[PDB]
């Protein structure tokens, strides 16, 4: 990433996006 300001606030959308993709793989059927 090189847009400055926003590399923390992005890492955190990644991550918390991970885990809502862990989570509808191995658990959950809609």
């Amino acid at each position: 990433m090189n847009r400055s300001p926003d590399k923390i606030i992005a890492l955190i959308f990644l991550l918390i996006s991970l885990l809502v993709l862990c989570l509808a793989l191995w658990q959950i059927v809609f």
